[PDB]
């Protein structure tokens, strides 16, 4: 039951991750609020969760580093003893046109946004396969789907995440574990590409993540990419 | 509020349509259960909605016919005075290989599955534009997305619905009206194409439709095709 389930959300301190943490806890899930450096933001997310009648803890971990991913999971299990949903939300950008892009700026975006997804997903997969249940939601981006100048690294990483999602969905499906992606568009030069003529709100992405993560209907949904983008892609 | 909102569901007497009527009504919406020739079954859907504390009426119309569609809308408006969501679920199959496919069987499938969607969507569009709110969900099919031998007509119609969905999404967006599609897979030879290794249940398609139709998060979602297919397409 949702009130006994546990969610791990990476980079959950602000924006989409914060809203996702709040949304998941609102369904009754216990939530691990992961952060890299911004402990204060994370503590405030936890506080809000507790104020609204839920449980949560803030755990520091840079999810580009395997060692720290292990510890993030370890701490999550110590406190809550299980993991039911993983939301891979941690990411960075280092925008620059291709011809100016330093290797380190390519590599840092690949390391966290793509390899970080591999590391966390591999770590929770074993747990989910054992208990024969689980839902994994990877945060991709419209940039990954349509391309966007100045983001050759970010779009490569985010598209990588989508391909990774489809494969892992197929690997874990026999145990009923779902694996999906959510693609936010422009979330609070731009509006001409957004039919709904406004920026999205983080709650709107969070609500969609929460549908995939917790709705009984989404037990039969896996390997998909759900866009929350005002109509930007299709 | 959902408790004062009105949903029209076409082809609602059984299967995905019936589960959808029940799901929307459980959020508190007043539901019009449209049927063509299954009045007894439609009455039973209405009864169950009412028995669970909701509001619904059954209304006869063959939505392939432009006149019956306007009568459907009129009766709906006479009773509930507004339409906030439309679910275009009515459809038929006339399966055969292309080389044996009679024009009449091609045409009948195009008339209901694609042209029926045009008629209902246009009819409610003006209502939704004027009141500056509304959500339209078109039921498509994985057959329209991937192709399926024996279904040149059904796949053409259902792909058409998707292209239609995208255009209408763009047209109605400025008023905040969303237009999406839901692609069911195999819903209760075949299982090799479904990673989750089972048939879907009607309630799982209905819950996804209900999310798009009623969830605040889905206000920023338009022009999308949400697959409920156990992973069949990606």
């Amino acid at each position: 039951a949702l009130t006994a389930q546990v969610a791990l959300v990476t980079g959950a301190s602000r924006g989409i991750g914060k809203a996702t943490a709040l949304a998941l806890a609102a369904t009754g899930m216990k939530v691990v609020v992961n952060y890299a450096q911004s402990s204060t933001a994370a503590d405030a997310v936890v506080a809000e969760i507790i104020a609204n009648g839920g449980e949560a803890i803030a755990v520091q971990a840079n999810v580009a580093n395997a060692d720290e991913v292990d510890q993030l999971i370890k701490t999550t299990l110590d406190k809550f003893s299980r993991i039911d949903v993983l939301v891979n939300n941690a990411g960075i950008t280092r925008d620059t046109l291709l011809l100016r892009m330093k290797l380190e700026d390519w590599q840092a975006v690949i390391d966290l946004n793509l390899t970080g997804v591999f590391l966390c997903t591999k770590a929770v997969s074993k747990l989910m396969l054992k208990q024969k249940s689980g839902r994994i939601i990877n945060i991709t981006s419209v940039a990954g789907m349509m391309g966007n100048p100045g983001q050759a690294n970010y779009s490569a990483a985010k598209a990588g995440v989508i391909g990774f999602t489809k494969t892992v969905a197929k690997e874990l499906a026999s145990r009923g574990v779902t694996v999906n992606a959510v693609a936010p568009g422009f979330i609070a030069p731009i509006l001409q590409f957004i039919p709904l003529a406004r920026y999205g709100q983080p709650e709107e992405v969070a609500g969609t993540i929460r549908f995939l993560a917790t709705d009984p209907a989404a037990a039969y949904i896996t390997g998909q990419t759900f866009n929350v983008d005002g109509g930007m892609v299709m």
